[PDB]
């Protein structure tokens, strides 16, 4: 059974997974997304590393394969991150000039948006933005632009195409008690007060065993900030208990403005934590108990 068949049959709009060309040529990664899922983002492929490894010199083979896979097969797109502390060259991060970091900026979110657009459902525009405490994290796009470069990363994405949705996204964001969860729900709520185009919050829902009942209400609490949509991302758990699957499921069944949950990868060994098997396919690509619950929990 196929989870995504059956979550939209809920009314939702997908089940998705994080992959790349290393995954879609190997294993049995292409015949289980195709049959099981209904969007893929790239892991790597579109991160700024990758994609602008020196100024104004892009590299899309990766993330071609990615779009063109997707399309082939009839799955929608997810893309990113175009925005965070991760993967990020040293010739950007070594900038001072404040002009000179918001047209780079401007420049790689414009650059790749273009490339693709009409076909990506969804892009991660910023990413990992929070410390802990619900400040600001200090990297430098704050360092040397200053917090406005988030609402300039969102206005640039919405020019460039306005087909796809804009998202934020963090981690920790599991516990409504938590300060980092309050925090972007704050911020979030004024920037889009601001008319900044923030279509959606997503999670990057890794998680240790048992979070996922706090979930149930960190999700809501998420939504209230009231962008059209929230996300579930990068979803693992470690352990992979049916029951922490299951309630993050019900969490997104129970969030109106949840489109869909995307898990980190198919089989454990290609997790990047792998020891604690934290995923629903195992490492012979059978689908494990966490996997039907899920179907069942749909059905
Ligand atoms: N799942 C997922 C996922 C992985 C990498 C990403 N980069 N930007 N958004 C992303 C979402």
């Amino acid at each position: 059974q196929s989870i995504d068949q059956l979550i939209k049959a809920r009314g939702k709009v997908y089940f998705g997974v994080a992959t790349d060309q290393n995954r879609l040529t190997t294993g049995k990664n292409a015949a289980i997304i195709k049959a099981d899922f209904g969007m893929v983002w790239p892991e790597n492929s579109m991160q700024w590393d990758a994609t602008e490894p020196s100024q104004g010199n892009f590299n899309f083979a990766g993330a071609d394969y990615l779009v063109n896979w997707a399309q082939q097969n009839g799955k929608l797109i997810g893309a990113g991150c175009l925005v965070w502390h991760n993967f990020l060259p040293s010739w950007v991060s070594s900038i001072t000039d404040k002009n000179t970091l918001i047209n780079v900026m401007k420049n790689h979110i414009t650059t790749l948006m273009t490339r693709y657009k009409g076909k990506i459902r969804t892009w991660d525009v910023v990413g990992e933005a929070f410390n802990e405490d619900g400040s600001l994290r200090q990297n430098v796009f704050l360092n040397v632009i200053g917090e406005d470069y988030i609402p300039i990363a969102f206005q640039t994405a919405r020019a460039a195409d306005p087909n796809a949705k804009l998202y934020i996204m963090d981690y920790n964001l599991d516990s409504a008690s938590y300060p980092k969860t309050q925090a972007i729900v704050n911020r979030v709520k004024q920037w889009r007060a601001a008319g900044v185009p923030i279509d959606g919050i997503g999670s990057q829902m890794h998680l240790s065993a048992g979070q996922g009942a706090g979930v149930l209400q960190a999700l809501p609490l998420l939504a209230s900030a009231g962008t059209p949509e929230v996300s579930i991302l990068m979803l693992d758990v470690a352990g992979a208990s049916p029951t922490d699957y299951v309630n993050v499921v019900n969490a997104c069944l129970n969030v109106q403005s949840c489109v869909g949950i995307t898990v980190m990868g198919v089989a454990d060994p290609d997790s990047a934590f792998a020891s604690s098997t934290p995923l629903l396919f195992d490492g012979n690509f059978n689908p494990k108990p966490a996997y039907n619950a899920i179907v069942q929990d749909l059905q």
